[PDB]
């Protein structure tokens, strides 16, 4: 039903529906380097992709119903200058009428207009005061749908937040040229970063929206902390998410020692502006291939691989004994690793999940999931069948430059 479908080809961006929509991207717009469809914007004059949609298919009604889905990337909010500072990022008013997204600290705002003075604004909300948020600097799924006789929805990753009446809209005569260019921020080293732009003439349902998050989000590719693609020779800090206020640290290196979650997590504060837990902490880990093929750096479901575990800055080996109960993971010299397993599949999905690896000893038998046990007063790591729910659930947080800690 996507009327407008915005994708990378060739260094230059492209409508994939029916109507070829007119793209003209502007001198200061930049593509990512490992997913090009991630689109950078600053707070520039030039950082702008106008949309020209032909006129057949501009919105001009009192009764037809539309959604927009997009993603998008929005670095922590850092500055005084940035509170109190509604600004557009995609207009498609003309006059006093249409449609536009904005952001504001802690905000994306969907608003919608008539041609008689009415509107209507629907806000998702999310605070910069929590401790590990779903949403500062991470990508997220956008999804708003607006059924005529009933409400503006808007959904973020799938599940419906907010949602607001609009019978008391009249005619929209939303314009031809969707603008997408940050407008009235006062920050100037304001960015975000956005993929996919569509837009559908009707209202999407649920479903459809759980299978549109499904199906842009590379089911098959294991990502990251920030939503990115997890990526092969790359150090990550580690989170735990069923205790996520510790990190990783070991406690020796050798078969003798183990590795273990210790905390409390540190805090970055910005009076009134944000205040989080440390992600910056611990032992990195570090994923490198061992099968063959796998050419690019990309980590895959089901990739075979090794896990280095980086101590004062040098790369030791994720292991353990070869011996049916909980075992203690380790920091291996990697000349010293022998038998001992260390073999890790890589998952994705059982049906989606957030990162999981599952050791194998030498001889191929599954000696379960990197998860931890506590002993006594120490959290230290292990493989265990034990897992099948959530304990044995990473997150792997790579240095960001939308994050701003200290590294």
């Amino acid at each position: 039903t996507s009327i407008l479908s915005i994708v990378y080809k060739k260094d230059d961006l492209i409508d994939l529906s029916r109507y070829g929509a007119k793209i003209n991207i502007g001198d200061r717009v930049y593509y990512d380097s490992i997913d090009k469809n991630q689109i950078k914007l600053i707070n520039l004059e030039s950082s702008t992709i106008e949309v020209i949609l032909k006129n057949a298919i501009v919105y001009n009604s009192m009764y037809e119903n539309f959604s927009t889905s997009f993603w998008i990337k929005i670095p922590k909010y850092f500055s005084k200058i940035n509170l109190n500072n509604e600004y557009t990022i995609i207009n498609c008013i003309e006059n006093n009428s249409g449609w536009k997204v904005s952001l504001n600290y802690g905000e994306i705002i969907w608003t919608l207009q008539d041609n008689k003075q009415n509107i209507q604004r629907v806000v998702f909300k999310y605070s910069q005061m929590v401790n590990i948020s779903d949403y500062i600097n991470r990508w997220m799924f956008v999804t708003i749908t607006n059924n005529r006789l009933t409400k503006s929805k808007i959904y973020i990753n799938g599940r419906l937040i907010d949602q607001k009446p609009i019978s008391n809209l009249g005619n929209i005569h939303a314009s031809n040229k969707i603008m997408f260019k940050l407008d009235g921020c006062r920050d100037p080293r304001r960015y975000i970063m956005i993929k996919y732009f569509n837009l559908f003439d009707k209202e999407l349902n649920e479903k459809e929206i759980k299978d549109l998050y499904d199906s842009q989000s590379n089911p098959g590719i294991l990502k990251d902390f920030w939503g990115n693609y997890l990526q092969y020779d790359k150090p990550y800090y580690m989170l735990n998410l069923f205790d996520p206020n510790k990190y990783v640290d070991v406690n020796n290196i050798g078969i003798r020692g183990y590795m273990y979650l210790k905390g409390p997590r540190g805090s970055v504060m910005t009076t009134n502006i944000y205040l989080n837990s440390t992600l910056y902490m611990g032992t990195k880990f570090i994923i490198k291939k061992y099968a063959s093929g796998n050419e690019d750096n990309i980590v895959r479901n089901n990739d075979r691989v090794y896990i280095n575990v980086v101590v004062k800055n040098k790369e030791y080996r994720l292991a353990t004994n070869a011996s049916g109960v909980e075992k203690i993971l380790s920091a291996l010299e990697i000349p010293d690793v022998g038998n001992l397993s260390q073999v890790v599949v890589m998952k994705s999905k059982d049906i989606r999940n957030k990162c999981k690896m599952n050791l194998q000893d030498n001889n191929g038998n599954d000696i379960g999931f990197v998860g931890f046990h506590l002993y006594d007063n120490i959290a230290k790591l292990v493989a265990s069948n034990w897992y099948n729910t959530f304990g044995c659930s990473w997150e792997f947080i790579p240095v960001d430059d939308g994050w701003g800690e200290s590294s």
